[PDB]
């Protein structure tokens, strides 16, 4: 897919730039009983028809990548993530986007289980909701018994330009 | 999955099981970035196994109609919002074919009973279990040609969704 390039490297070209983040929170809860969910990975429906990460352009008001990503979770989540900020500290990787000179981060937060679902219940009163943002979803982790219901047959589905694969990194990396 | 008649599949011996959904919907006088229409609000869901489908479930015995069991199912996977209306034998659809035989349902809503329905669907008991998030189809397909609702249909479904909402858009005018 598209080009992996450095944080210093992309944010030298003079270019629209994108960054998008994967929220996460711990899960003791468990499927049926049985299956753990491990972990609660909050997606969204898009207007594409496509699955993503929520965030958005960043733009010359945006006195740094993380203001704006900051910006566009509270457009597109509401003010239950005015709880957080997504530090750099939290940055992942970049890739080069479809689009033209468009640039795309990818960021990971750990929330706590206890903030991650007032952003689910704060997602209806949001100002992109029915509009940018259609739903909000969760990512199956658990995959059991067919031996391809679960986390494979999710990932069957539409994924904005890269971020099944920014998907699969997180749950590698940050070890399942 | 095929089609049957509701009361071919209500003729059915007792290794059958019955199963009820219902597509939810509202008009909606909003535009997608106050230029693209919307036109309706349609709520569909992300189940367990990652494949989109609609809410509802079995009906069992216990329960005392096919209405009751998908009423309940609602509630259970939808949250207390679904006892605002009743989806009754009048918003039926159809009935698709393990032994099981499947039935649709549409049921239009006002703007406001929908919007309040999306609020409570985090508080519904299969939320993070069986339900993992509800979704609005868009209806709308974007001037890149491919975007909007026809990559909505990429996605991997349950069933007879799929060809259960196709079958609700043309079917009361929504297409
Ligand atoms: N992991 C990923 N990996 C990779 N790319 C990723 C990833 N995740 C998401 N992306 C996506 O991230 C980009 C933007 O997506 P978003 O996440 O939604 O960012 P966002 O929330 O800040 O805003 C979305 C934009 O809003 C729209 O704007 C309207 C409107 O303002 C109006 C005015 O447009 P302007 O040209 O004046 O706006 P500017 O773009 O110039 O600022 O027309 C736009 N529009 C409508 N249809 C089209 C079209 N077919 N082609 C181009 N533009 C279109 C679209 O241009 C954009 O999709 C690409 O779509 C890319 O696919
Ligand atoms: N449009 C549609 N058109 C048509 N069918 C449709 C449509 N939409 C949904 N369906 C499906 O609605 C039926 C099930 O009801 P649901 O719609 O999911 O609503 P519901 O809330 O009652 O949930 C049914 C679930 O099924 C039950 O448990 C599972 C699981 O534990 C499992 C436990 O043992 P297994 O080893 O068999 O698990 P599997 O190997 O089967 O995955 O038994 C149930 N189950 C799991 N997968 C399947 C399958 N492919 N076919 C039939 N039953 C299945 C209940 O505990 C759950 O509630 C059929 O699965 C049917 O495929
Ligand atoms: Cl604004
Ligand atoms: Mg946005
Ligand atoms: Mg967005
Ligand atoms: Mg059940
Ligand atoms: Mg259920
Ligand atoms: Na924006
Ligand atoms: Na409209």
């Amino acid at each position: 897919g598209a080009r992996r390039l450095e944080l210093g490297e992309a944010l030298a070209l003079g270019w629209r730039h994108v960054c998008h983040a994967l929220l996460y929170a711990p899960d003791p809860g468990m499927l049926f009983g049985r299956i753990p969910l491990r972990y609660a990975i909050l997606m969204q429906m898009r207007f594409d028809g496509r699955l993503g990460f929520p965030g958005g352009f960043v733009d010359t008001q945006d006195r740094s990548l993380e203001d704006g990503l900051n910006r566009e979770l509270r457009e597109e989540l509401g003010e239950a993530a005015a709880a957080f900020r997504v530090e750099r500290t939290d940055y992942r990787s970049s890739h080069v986007g479809s689009g033209p000179r468009v640039v795309a981060h990818f960021y990971a937060k750990r929330l706590t289980l206890e903030e991650l679902l007032a952003v689910e219940a704060g997602a209806t009163r949001a100002k992109d909701h029915g509009l940018e943002v259609l739903g909000l979803v969760r990512v199956p982790l658990y995959t059991l018994r067919d031996g391809v219901g679960g986390l494979p047959t999710f990932l069957e589905n539409s994924f904005i330009g890269s971020a099944r694969e920014q998907l699969l990194e997180a749950l590698q990396d940050l070890g399942l």
